Parts: C-alpha cells; structure tokens; sequence
C-alpha cells in the first residue's frame, strides 16, 4: 500500500466517477470509500487495487477484481451489492448450490449441421494463494507446479502434455494457435489495469490431452481455466468428460499437497471477477444461425431463454452460452443451453423454409 | 506488499532473466534479490514494484523505476551499479553539481541557415511525494493543484493557461495535438508495467504560455516535465526563459506549500527513471547536416564532443536532432554549452564538406 495515503482526507482519494458506467461507480459511495480506503486484506490487498480496473476504464460494466479470497468479505460493503445487481437479485443471505452430476444432463445431441462445436469451461482457484491481481511469482510458480503435476497424472484418453509459455519452440507456438489453444497474452486494458499481467509469461502455460478435447490454461485470469470441448452437439459427453477431469485434477492436488479449490457456501466457487462466481461455468456452442441473425428478435429471444449470443463482430456464426452463473447449478446452466439451442435450431430451420417461428418464441 | 510473498524462499520469487537485455538483468543477482525482496521503502514501495517494468519487458535497457526518493537508497545495491553503467562511470561516491546560471550560457546564435529549432527539456518531482509508479490519487491531485497554481501565477512573457485532461473537449484536444502539446495516454508498456498509468486522466494536465514557447506536462512520468523551445538557434534565449520559468514556479510552490523540488547531493534532481537523474536535461537542436550524415566518423565525433545524434524528418533529408549525451556528473550549464559549442563545430565541418574539403584535422583525435 502507499503508506502516506492514509494521511490524506479520504475525499482527496475518492475516484472521480463522472462519465462511468460501472456497478463499481454506482455502489462505491464517498462514505463507503472513506470507510474502507485504509482497510487491507490479510495478504495486503487494498481497496484501491480492487477497484483500479473500473477507475481506469469508465466503459466497463463491473469494475472490480478480487486479489484474494478475503477480498469478498473484507470489502463486502462494495462487493455484496455489486454481486446482487450483476447476478439478478442474489443477496448476501442467498446461497449457491453446486451440482456436478453428469447423469442429470439432457442427453439430446444438438444437430451438428448447426452446432460446429460444444464446450464447457470453468475456472478454479487454489485456496491459500492470492488471485491473479495480487499473486506473486513464487505463489504463481507453486500453482503452476501443482496443477501441471496433476494434469500430467491423467491417463488413457485424458493423457496429455504441458506447454509452458516461457519454454516455447517456434514449431510449438504456431501449432497451438493452429488449434487455437493459445490464450491472448495480457494486453487488454482489463488485465493491465487489474494487476493481472505482471511477470508474463512467467508461471503461465497451457495443458491439453492428445485427443484435443480437454484443455487447461494455467495462471491467466484464474489459477486454472478448465475446458472440455468437441466437434458436434453431444453436450452431455462434453460435460461428463469435464466432470471426470475436474474430479481427478482436484483429487491429485489434494492427495499431493493437501490443497483444495476455493469455495464457500455463499458464493460457491470463488473466482477473480465477481461476474464468474457460483459455477464459473460458460457452457457454449458455436452455431450457424444466419437467418436468426437477420431477425430483430434474436437478442430478446436469447435473453428470454437465459442465453447470451456473441458473434465475431461473420457467417451468422454465434457463440451461444448460459447467461446465469450464481444461484443455479452447473446441471441447470448446461441444460438451459441445451434446451435453448434446440429451440434456436428449430427456428433457424423454419426460417430457411420461409415458415413462421412466431409460435416458437418463448413467452 | 503481498504479505504471502515472505512465506516463500526468495529463490521461488527470483525473476527468470533468460533472454533479458537490461542493466536490471545484469546486476540483480539471486543473492541480491534474496537480500532485498522483503525490504520496503518507508512509503511502502517494494523491490518487485521497482523492477516490474523490466521483468515484464526483456528488451528495455534499464528495467527499473523509482517509487519515491528512498528507492534509490533502500535498493542502492541494485540502483548504484545500474546508474554507474548507464551514466558512463558515475560512482556511488561521486556527487552531482547543479548549475542553472543562465548568465553562463554562451551567447553564440547558431547559424539559422543550419539550425532549424532549439529546445531544452527537464523533469522535476516534488520532495516528499511519491513518484508516478507509486503515487496515490490524493498526492497526485495535490501535486496538480500546487503546480497548476504556480503556473497560473506566471505573468508577462510567461503568462499562460492550464488545460486539465479530465473532460477535455474534442476541440481542445485537437488544438493541442496540432501544437504537439498533448502527451500520450499511458498505453505503452513502460507505463503499464511501471504502475504509472493508474487513474488516468485523473490529476494529469498540460500548461503552456500564450507565446507557445514554454510548455509543462503535469503528472505524466514525472510530476512535471518542463520544456522551452523556439525556431532558430538562439539557445541562450531558450535556456534563459527555461530557468526564469523554473525559478518562478519553484518559488511559488515553496511560498504556498513549503514544498520544493526533489533533489539531493548525490543524484542532483531525482527523477522516476534512473536515465533522467542529475540535470534531467535534454538540450537539443534540429540541424541540417546532410554531408556529415555521409561521413562514417559522424557518430564518433559526436561522442567525442559529448553529444548524441538522431536523424529526423517530417520532407527534407539530412536533418539531425543533436543533443547532450550527459545527465549526471556534469551541470546544466555544462550540458547546454556542450550543445552550443558542438553544433558550432559540426556546422564548420559541414561547410567544409560542402566544398569537398577535408575535415581530417578537425576531427578530435
Ligand atoms: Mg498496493
């Protein structure tokens, strides 16, 4: 912390939020800032650090990042209401329930003429270590060691290889961009304002299995980002492999180091960005929906079905994923995607024939 | 600091300097890092913050940024040898002498046929305040207040106007851009890795006089960057206005706040990047030297006269920005007079080459 800050009136340190569009700017009042300015977490993370992402970027919707598990409680005055609004009324008294039971996922296979690929991604942080905005090189390397040792322990169709981002041959970097496996190196304003780019590429890397359907990015925005993906529409298969991977990686880490994933009854899994709390899950498809793209109801229809659509901007190809993360389970979110993409595909198919979809539109 | 870091052995924290090209990588050994990793300055700046700029950017030459004046002492084991190498042998036991006496600047006007423009630039920080990698919003605002008040007080030829960067309208932004008056927003990795981009545009501004020949940037890399510049070769006039402006601003800050510029007997003016210590002066002319440009000795002649040259254009060929090489260990008077004397010689050599005569006897040996 800058030790002379505490000597100035808090009003002199209060961010100027004129022109800001963030939940940070909405909830961090003058009086709240003066209350918490000089309160640090047990690892040394400060209020200013926590909000720097929003203060530097008035166009961001959220504006906050956690530096450690305790950020969420030490600064609960700020984090609680931002989480409540972002997550559609999820109160400090509400609690989050996990459900990783792959037997409960809808077994429909999404039509592969429309669904290019199906994916389930999540994040996990290791309890006992600071999060990316705050983590130091020794912490980050320890995380790298434990996570990569757990991944290198996977066998059969989960057998793979770890690729450190520091150790990278030229026939290597090219190949991984080739599969598109490489995470963007951290130049966006979101990563640099949030302290998350420090030391790059030290401590970061990418693990994938040989069959290229299970992939883990290490020490990016969360200590791990775990992704199961495959061609076509068999979402239940993707989820089953996701859960087995997750289970075995967790087991290895606990058996070898005693460490566990950050998690609590209130927030479920703790992630760096409050937008990702709860399940941390982005369950998506890449779907070819060019008639839906020409339809002015497309965003509204997605929203009503609890889906987000994200395009490249081409082709009418959209990433379609779950909007909801906190206060519903993984099983619910994945099934929401399956149910809703099924409807989009049926609509796309009617529109190709110049037929009505008006009766398929959700209430 | 991250309180968890002290839980781990220093070896686990030591940067991996493979492929680095910086003086940081050359001097920060494993044992020195172990010694200093958990030592902070009184304001709380840490070793890892000071080195972050270079750890993130293997090609940067220095790789270090100071967060406060104490950075240089608390981490002297690292800063001293980096300073000694970059500044051509300036030792921890050497002390810098300041001389800002404008009456000592040579009055030669460099030939206007050859000298297009003349500029003197320096930076100053405010003693006892954190530097840009570390400063908080309240300090940075108080700096803007005391500096902008001082500049607004200036009169006569120095009368001018302050432009805050917050909420600057597009009309003004365009005018200042056209004048080459506005500084870059801090998107460069030098600024992001060094913690100098925080809160932008909060606390930042630019001031210039109505005559547009004196310009100040507030809260960019140093708390102030101060520039005096005009067309032609009257460097003595440029320096006189520079020093008069600096004297008046410093006197106003001293009277209104009791603060003054950050400076000590060893390093002279204390700036954020160790490259700018001592005088922090870059005294330059643009000079039309197309024949010297084709002489293979041009560079060694410059170094020998303690000048640096850099090609420039924007279209007439053969133009060079010729500036002082030294910052630490010689005075502002010495560095500005080195430019004036050096450019005089270059123009004589250039005039000889124009007639295909030899310069063999004029090259210092
Ligand atoms: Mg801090």
């Amino acid at each position: 912390a800058n030790l002379n800050q505490k000597k100035y009136p808090a009003k002199d340190d209060f961010p100027n939020f004129e022109g800001h569009k963030s939940l940070l700017s909405k909830y961090l009042t003058a009086d709240m800032y003066a209350k918490l300015r000089d309160v640090a977490t047990p690892s040394g993370y400060t209020l200013d650090r926590a909000i720097q992402n929003g203060v530097d970027n008035p166009d961001f919707h959220l504006g906050l990042l956690a530096g450690d598990e305790e950020t969420y409680t030490v600064f609960a005055d700020l984090f609680d209401p931002v989480i409540e609004e972002y997550h559609n009324g999820f109160k400090k008294t509400d609690n989050h329930k996990t459900d990783l039971d792959a037997s409960k996922i809808l077994d429909d296979v999404l039509d592969p003429a429309y669904v290019i690929s199906s994916r389930v991604r999540t994040g996990r942080n290791i309890r006992g270590m600071a999060l990316s905005p705050h983590v130091c090189r020794s912490e980050r390397r320890a995380i790298e060691k434990m996570v990569s040792e757990a991944l290198n322990s996977l066998a059969a169709d989960l057998k793979g290889k770890y690729y450190s981002l520091m150790k990278m041959d030229e026939k290597t970097q090219q190949q991984l961009i080739d599969d598109h496996f490489l995470f963007d190196r951290p130049v966006s304003r979101h990563f640099t304002s949030g302290g998350m780019a420090r030391d790059f590429p030290d401590g970061r890397g990418i693990w994938h299995n040989d069959k290229k359907n299970f992939l883990v990015w290490i020490n990016e925005e969360d200590h791990t980002r775990i992704i199961s993906m495959q061609m076509g529409g068999n979402m239940k298969e993707v989820f089953e492999r996701f859960t087995r991977g997750l289970t075995e990686v967790e087991k290895h880490i606990k058996d070898k180091t005693g460490k566990e994933f950050m998690k609590n009854d209130h927030l479920g899994f703790v992630l760096t960005c409050p937008s990702n709390l709860g399940t941390g899950v982005r369950c998506s498809v890449h779907a070819k929906l060019p008639h839906m793209a020409k339809d002015k109801r497309f965003e509204e229809i997605c929203t009503k079905m609890r889906l987000q659509k994200r395009g490249t901007s081409v082709g009418g190809v959209y990433d379609i994923s779950n909007l909801d993360r906190l206060g519903s389970s993984e099983v619910e979110q994945v099934n929401c995607v399956i149910k809703g993409v099924k409807v989009l595909i049926e609509m796309e198919k009617k529109l190709e024939k110049g037929e009505s979809i008006d009766d398929l539109v959700p209430k």
